[PDB]
């Protein structure tokens, strides 16, 4: 795998979004991994719909939280997911309003990275494209992150509670990192991104619940 990769450079990542007060980070992480594959498979970059997932993944809990593997299973079983324009984000749970006419992507299933394997996570981002990841984002240092390579020893790999997307990895000033896209708006972190330490004992549990969709 290459020493570093940055999908933002390849045009594989859509602009950073803002989930608002809904616990829909899982839907944004899932659509980001799907938009990454959609760009690789069609050459077009376009926003997928987080709202479609929030109201349609009955296996999940709306604004009450959920998992990306559950979202990829819904897209596969449903034979599609709508584009954000066809199904706009409103930030609150509503009845399922999926419309096949607005279908913008399909999924044929998914794959999860070996648990805690930072090496296998690296091989996947490099081989597949952006990958959905779960992290413990409960620390004040994470919430107020601004720059550099994030690392807080108090982060708990066993307390996963937020979903984000790995769009690459590299090194900055000698510190290996994962390039993470959040869905807290462009004003959060560095233009809505955070570089998280890579190979530092799976900091924040970044390789514990990683997955990507098959397309
Ligand atoms: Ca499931």
């Amino acid at each position: 795998a290459p020493d570093s990769v940055d999908y933002r450079k390849k045009g594989y990542v859509t602009p950073v979004k803002n989930q608002g007060q809904c616990g829909s980070c899982w839907a944004f992480s899932s659509v980001g991994a799907l938009e990454g594959q959609l760009k690789k498979k069609t050459g077009k970059l376009l926003n997928l719909s987080p709202q479609n997932l929030v109201d349609c993944v009955s296996e999940n809990d709306g604004c009450g939280g959920g998992y990306m593997t559950n979202a990829f299973q819904y897209v596969q079983k449903n034979r599609g997911i709508d584009s954000e324009d066809a199904y706009p984000y409103v930030g609150q749970e509503e009845s399922c309003m999926y419309n096949p006419t607005g279908k913008a992507a399909k999924c044929r299933g998914y794959r999860e990275i070996p648990e805690g394997n930072e090496k296998a996570l690296k091989r996947a981002v490099a081989r597949v494209g952006p990958v959905s990841v779960a992290i413990d984002a409960s620390l004040t240092s994470f919430q107020f992150y601004s720059k550099g390579v994030y690392y807080d020893e108090s982060c708990n790999s066993d307390n996963l509670n937020h979903a984000v997307l790995a769009v690459g990895y590299g090194i900055q000033k000698g510190n290996k990192h994962w390039i993470i896209k959040n869905s807290w708006g462009e004003n959060w972190g560095n233009k809505g991104y955070i570089l998280m330490a890579r190979n530092k004992n799976n900091a924040c549990g970044i390789a514990n619940l990683a997955s990507f969709p098959k397309m």
